């Protein structure tokens, strides 16, 4: 985020991510420790994450993402950022707290709270 990027081709990939709504691609955007608050339950770890918004992005007929707010420090980019999926015009938020780092290129969702 240097001018004289980054975050928007991060959000474009996501977006695209849970607009094809793969499990498994969504399960390698996980950090291996992500935590989801879902509701009253919260679960651990890539897969039941990715099974939990596998779910939600499945049933959407539009979904978009907002970034909240970011912080880029030392080569890492923290983002916090809402996702609203519309169903039937009723909106399902889901907020991810996600992280990239730029020596691996690697993006990873640390947690998620549905809402």
């Amino acid at each position: 985020l240097y001018f004289q990027d980054t975050a928007r081709k991060i959000i474009k990939t996501l977006l695209d991510i849970m607009r094809e709504g793969d499990e498994d691609k969504l399960r390698d955007q996980m950090d291996p420790n992500v935590r989801a608050d879902v509701g009253d339950k919260t679960v651990h770890g890539r897969e039941h994450a990715a099974k939990f918004l596998a779910h939600i992005v499945k049933r959407a007929d539009h979904i978009s993402i907002t970034l909240k707010s970011l912080h880029n420090h030392n080569g890492r980019l923290r983002m916090q950022a809402e996702v609203r999926i519309v169903h039937n015009g009723r909106t399902e938020r889901v907020t991810l707290e996600m992280v990239f780092r730029d020596h691996n290129g690697k993006l990873l969702i640390e947690r998620m709270k549905y809402g």
